């Protein structure tokens, strides 16, 4: 049950709904939101490393 694989499945289904009814602005917004959610997921991974670097910086300043 991989997370990024699941998010991609949700993205595919959102694209599918939009593809069938492209004049529905709500389906467009939902696809956009899902796509952003995927990018936020990647930003969160680099954010953890950034936190660790900050922790190390604090450790050095004793
Ligand atoms: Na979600």
């Amino acid at each position: 049950d991989d997370g990024t694989q699941t998010l991609q499945g949700e993205l595919t289904l959102a694209l599918d709904k939009l593809a069938k009814n492209p004049s529905n602005p709500q389906l467009l917004a939902e696809y956009q939101s899902k796509l952003s959610e995927y990018t936020l997921y990647r930003n969160a991974q680099s954010n953890t490393v950034k936190v660790i670097k900050d922790v190390d910086a604090a450790i050095l300043e004793h």
